[PDB]
């Protein structure tokens, strides 16, 4: 409704922390989860979601469960994607599980009965997610099989759940997406800053997986937070390690500590 | 918006089938499940299904996993029930993924993503569910841990479901709860009908459990069933038996086949 002031030197309003699947899943191996993985990065949110209590979502990658419910689904009956629902479900799970069990109000919530596609463009249609926020919970939640307009299920990344919140968050949204790599890197080298005006670089910099990827990998973290950011959002791209302390990403980007690399994504 | 007829001679437009999980389920004993219950449970579910396409809803039990839930939580901290959700997701899961085997569109839905109490009133929060409908799924619901208006969970039965769907549905609804007796006995002997408008002798002579129910066995029953009844619902409280065919639930009352025993619930 009004002027928000944003800024390197701001506090962010509400967190979006996204954690990789690989992070914590191989991939390629059905049912896997590190839990020592799990078990530290948990505790690690669990700091960040008593500051910002109300003010935060964990979104979870699908791992082993989501990459592996889209690549068994027959591509013939669309329907046959309902699977990665009952899959991503179960990743929210485990990390609302163990957050409940060291203190935090964690729900997790199934995106798929909250959101559906309506040209291409996710649409909040629940108001159950403002609601659990408001109650001072901590919702978890990860990317899904969505309905469009046609009644066709698509697989929507962990990547693009930051999306779903950009008409609802008032005030400074900051988006972390957590990731093996550092940041987009270009040329050795990681890029620093991304004007989400004109990402052209960022865009050139991307390669191709090795094909084993069936949500996009880094193309599909750079429209996300592309989009985002044109919406207002301070959006980062950064490694997650299981023991890093996070305590920083509460923290004024100018004020946070040395030699920490991430790609960060802003519309100045 | 208009003028409904309804009366024992007339069809119902919509299905709310509701199968207790003792009937697939042992409560007492942790994860069971009766895959050839429920294997051929979906076998019959899914030729009504076919035939209520975007008409119908199948709602599930909890059994051991839903009443295991609630029997674990700590009182002490209401959220602790956060545990029932995705204690009852496991469940609405192995019916999509049964039902789907066979060929029928089912979606696995979160009511807690869905719906909220407000003054004890479940209400409908979320556009998914008519959506689904609508494209001819078939939604699987169940029991849920419920958020009221001021962030307390409650432990919400399946039974209560199907109010869900009163302000939804338009022309007649029909409701059938599958259970482990025929009706409402009374005296050695079921009663047949009773009006939702003075229901004093259902009520008067349901009995207590063996203190072993976490969610009112026939009393929230008969409550749930009531409620949709006094909003013009045609309710029934019958057995479900996994082998039983159930093709006559799409038929008028009038016409069902001989020695069905059941309770029927309406609003004369
Ligand atoms: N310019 C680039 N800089 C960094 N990484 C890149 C670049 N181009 C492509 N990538 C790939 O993008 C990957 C990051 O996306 P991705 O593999 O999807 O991570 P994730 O979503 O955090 N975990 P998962 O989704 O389980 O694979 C990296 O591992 C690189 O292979
Ligand atoms: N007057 C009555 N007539 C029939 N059953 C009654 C009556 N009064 C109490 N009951 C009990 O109500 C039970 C039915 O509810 P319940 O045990 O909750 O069935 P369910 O919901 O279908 N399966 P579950 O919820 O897993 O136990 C019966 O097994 C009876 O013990
Ligand atoms: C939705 C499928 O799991 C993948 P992601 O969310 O980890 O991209
Ligand atoms: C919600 C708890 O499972 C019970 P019910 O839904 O089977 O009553
Ligand atoms: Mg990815
Ligand atoms: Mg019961």
């Amino acid at each position: 409704s009004g002027l928000v002031p944003r800024g390197s030197h701001m506090t962010p309003d509400f967190l979006a922390i996204k954690v990789g699947g690989s992070l914590f899943s191989r991939k390629d191996e059905p049912g896997s989860l590190d839990d020592d993985a799990v078990t530290r990065f948990a505790r690690n949110f669990a700091r960040l979601a008593e500051t910002y209590r109300g003010r935060m979502v964990l979104i979870s990658g699908g791992g082993a469960f989501g990459h592996g419910a889209i690549r068994d689904h027959d591509s013939t009956h669309a329907f046959s994607l309902a699977g990665l629902t009952e899959a991503t479900f179960e990743v929210k799970k485990r990390w609302a599980e163990k957050l409940r069990g060291i203190g935090v109000d964690a729900f997790p919530l199934q995106l798929a009965a909250m959101c559906t596609l309506r040209n291409g463009i996710p649409q909040l249609r629940s108001e159950v997610l403002r609601d659990v926020l408001d109650h001072g919970a901590l919702p978890v939640l990860a990317g899904d099989a969505l309905f469009d307009e046609h009644g066709k299920l698509w697989a929507f990344s962990s990547d693009r759940v930051p999306e779903v919140l950009l008409p609802m968050v008032e005030g400074r949204l900051r988006v972390v997406t957590l990731t093996d790599v550092d940041g987009i890197v270009t040329d050795d080298t990681i890029l620093p800053e991304v004007d989400a005006r004109s990402p052209e670089q960022a865009y050139a910099a991307l390669w191709g997986s090795s094909e084993w990827d069936a949500t996009g990998a880094m193309h599909t973290k750079l429209d996300a937070l592309v989009t985002c950011a044109r919406r207002g959002a301070e959006c980062f791209i950064m490694r997650g390690d299981p023991g890093s302390d996070l305590e920083f990403l509460t923290a004024p980007f100018s004020s946070w500590p040395a030699h920490v690399r991430s790609t960060r994504i802003t519309t100045t």
